[PDB]
């Protein structure tokens, strides 16, 4: 680069797209609007003599059935048109077999990067660890990293010949590699690792803050992140804003001379970091999270409700609409097909499944016990994402109920462990996602202790072995549930929550909700 010359470089970023190629039911987000916003930034930046690099923190797969059905083809092809330069591989890129990920690399015209994922048998990397870009006179390297929690949360059959090195240790090595060989002017890490306030990762593997603190000072200009699914907007030192509001200031985190950003999820924002580079120094001039047609419900005096834009409207790019329309239309029509029926409403509304036992909890958990051979089961009420009305049930119905690709697991445990486990889970409170839905469990909890604890209507015997089904999310400590993934009787089946529910409905249809109706088997008073 030219000595003492000041170069303008803008870094744009998103993460945890999760199948949101199309705008939502309220006209929010989608890639067609993303494209208009991004093109606009590119025009603005080029007119001032600058450069743009656009990066993703991964988790493109899983979350919208029209996308999932098509293995995120629309999403990757849309990203080509928005003009992504690279992406970190997320954990949900392992929701499908590796061969599917390889064809996603095919569709993508930008590299899917991960330095820290190795084939055990050969000790060789499965993916490109980094990529190089020329922007004006500057050589910029982007390293990709993936949370080593991937191997704990996904299907273990996908990982028998794979290991994840701790990404922070990989990062030290790759940064040193680059510094000694290719000699880039700037290094940025695209990561799928998570932002945790003050590095307090808890049950999660260490993420971005802990990595930044462990690297040499200022060795990365920035970490473009993901996985935790936060807008990284700092209320105070080492504390993110809670309930960040669109269209308000966002101060990114900075740890050991390294900026850490994340743009929440689903294409809701494009982050924009405007830098000046001179003689190796990078200075951030502006940071913002730009809403992509985000909207808030409002109600006027006369009771009329509408959804109003937090910021001015972004038009949908029509080239994107022509590319993506066919995928949307094909997908939607396919997923409306009937897979069974129910003679009553299966209640999955938030104000119910986070407060009382519902028939939807019982249906989901019946499906999970049936697949695993379990005697009883539990999940977070917050993992039940919609209702299914009486009548015909479609593929789309099941997706809305179980959109996130959680894996079904089980644990054989003694009755003594069952007592300890349910006593803890029974302390989760209503008016929270953590509120437990049970199947085949009865008790009266009083004073934090379980009375007349029965499984399948029989008192618990401390010596007897019971099989419990639940999700990978709860089993590994999600919602503060007691960890099961270290018990010797634990098995992660790799079966996906929505598949299991779908197949159960298929083989049990027509459903009679009377079979799934809670009758006070569990109570607190
Ligand atoms: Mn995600
Ligand atoms: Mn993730």
């Amino acid at each position: 680069y030219e000595q003492d010359k000041t170069y303008k470089i803008t870094v744009l970023h998103t993460n945890d797209h999760h199948g949101h190629f199309w705008r939502n039911e309220y006209g929010e987000y989608g890639l067609a609007a993303q494209k208009t916003l991004v093109d606009g930034i590119r025009k603005e930046v080029a007119a001032e003599g600058g450069s743009v690099l656009l990066l993703s923190g991964g988790d493109i797969n899983t979350g919208v059935c029209e996308s999932d059905l098509q293995d995120a083809e629309p999403d990757f092809r849309g990203m080509n048109l928005v003009g992504y330069d690279a992406m970190a591989i997320g954990n949900h890129e392992f929701d499908n077999p590796l061969t599917v990920l390889r064809q996603q690399e095919k569709w993508a015209k930008f590299p899917l990067l991960s330095a820290n994922i190795y084939q055990k048998s050969t000790g060789e990397r499965l993916f490109k660890p980094w990529a190089l870009f020329k922007r004006q006179d500057l050589k910029i390297a982007v390293i990709g990293l993936t949370t080593d929690d991937t191997a704990k949360i996904g299907n273990p059959e996908y990982f028998t010949d794979i290991e994840f090195r701790k990404p922070a240790d990989e990062a030290k090595l790759v940064i040193q590699e680059l510094q000694q060989t290719e000699k880039p002017d700037i290094i940025i890490a695209a990561t799928h690792m998570g932002h945790y306030d003050n590095g307090e990762h808890g049950s999660n593997a260490p993420g971005d803050v802990e990595m930044a603190r462990a690297l040499p000072a200022g060795s990365l200009a920035m970490i473009v992140g993901g996985h935790s699914q936060d807008p990284v907007c700092m209320a105070a030192e080492n504390k993110k804003q809670v309930d960040y509001v669109p269209g308000t200031p966002c101060k990114p985190d900075q740890q050991n001379g390294i900026w850490i950003v994340q743009a929440h999820e689903w294409g809701k924002y494009v982050g924009r970091a405007d830098f000046e580079f001179r003689n190796g120094e990078m200075k951030m001039v502006n940071y913002q999270l730009i809403p992509v047609n985000l909207k808030k419900k409002v109600t006027w005096e006369d009771g009329k409700s509408e959804r109003v834009l937090y910021t001015p409207e972004i038009a949908e790019n029509q080239q994107m609409i022509s590319l993506l329309s066919p995928f949307q239309n094909k997908g939607k029509a396919q997923l409306e097909v009937k897979i069974g029926e129910t003679n009553g409403r299966l209640e999955g509304d938030r104000d119910k499944v986070r407060f009382v036992q519902t028939n939807m909890g019982r249906l989901i958990l019946a499906a999970q016990m049936d697949r695993t051979g379990a005697d009883f089961a539990v999940m977070s009420g917050g993992g039940i994402r919609d209702s299914i009305e009486a009548g015909d049930i479609s593929y789309k119905n099941v997706c809305k109920v179980q959109p996130f690709g959680n894996v079904v697991v089980y644990a054989d445990m003694t009755g003594k462990e069952v007592i300890d486990y349910l006593t803890a889970v029974a302390q989760m409170k209503p008016d929270s996602g953590a509120y437990p839905q049970f199947a085949n469990v009865s008790f009266v909890a009083k004073d934090g202790k379980l009375n007349d604890l029965k499984i399948k209507g029989e008192p618990v015997d401390p010596a007897k072995t019971y099989r419990m089904a639940t999700l990978n999310f709860n089993a590994t400590g999600g919602d503060g549930y007691p960890r099961l993934d270290n018990k010797p009787g634990y098995v992660n089946t790799g079966f996906i929550d929505a598949e299991v529910l779908k197949a159960y409905i298929q083989k049990s249809s027509p459903l009679d909700v009377s079979v799934y109706e809670p009758k006070g088997e569990v109570s607190w008073q």
